[PDB]
């Protein structure tokens, strides 16, 4: 799905995959994430609002008609 | 996705998630099973052709309109 986590530094943290959704103690969904790169010992549940989902770039102005 | 696998017995085996998928040497497809109620270190390759897709029943004249 082509997804990143915006870390603490701003910088975007490539995902391998969302392994579980749950909504948390404060009425929040959080994922758990599986980092690229690591196993499943590293696994960590994070808030949905950091998890982006990046897609090739497309013009307003793209194309033939508007 | 509601995944079974038919074994050798003909029997039904809960398939949790395909975790890869990959063409064999003979040129068929093959998935990467984990098994329901089992680890990755359970995981095996297994022909496409025996994974089945269980969906409700929807009878042929069902409903209003045919």
């Amino acid at each position: 799905e082509n997804l990143y986590f915006q870390g603490a530094s701003g910088d975007l943290y490539e995902v391998e995959r969302i392994v579980d959704k749950r909504k948390n103690k404060k009425g929040k969904w959080e994922y758990l994430i599986r980092w690229k790169g690591y196993g499943s010992t590293e696994d960590t549940w994070e808030p949905e609002h950091h998890l982006l989902h990046c897609e090739e770039f497309i013009d307003e102005f793209n194309g033939l008609h508007m």
